[PDB]
C-alpha cells in the first residue's frame, strides 16, 4: 500500500512529461510497475490537485 523509491520516481518522472494520463497509458504505466490501477489512478489526480497550475 506504500510505494517504493524506484516507483515514486518512475510516476514522478512521468508526471513531469504529462500531467493527464489516458485510461489505457494508466493501465499500461500499473502493469510495469506492479500497482494497481486505481493506486495509479489516484496518484494522478491527488498530485494534481496540489497546484492549480498542473490543472
Amino acid at each position: 500500500t506504500v510505494f517504493s523509491q524506484a516507483q515514486l520516481c518512475a510516476l514522478k518522472d512521468r508526471f513531469q512529461k504529462q500531467k493527464y494520463l489516458s485510461l489505457q497509458q494508466m493501465q499500461e504505466l500499473s502493469s510495469i510497475l506492479n500497482l494497481s490501477y486505481k493506486q495509479v489512478k489516484t496518484w494522478f489526480q491527488n498530485q494534481r490537485m496540489k497546484c492549480k497550475r498542473w490543472q
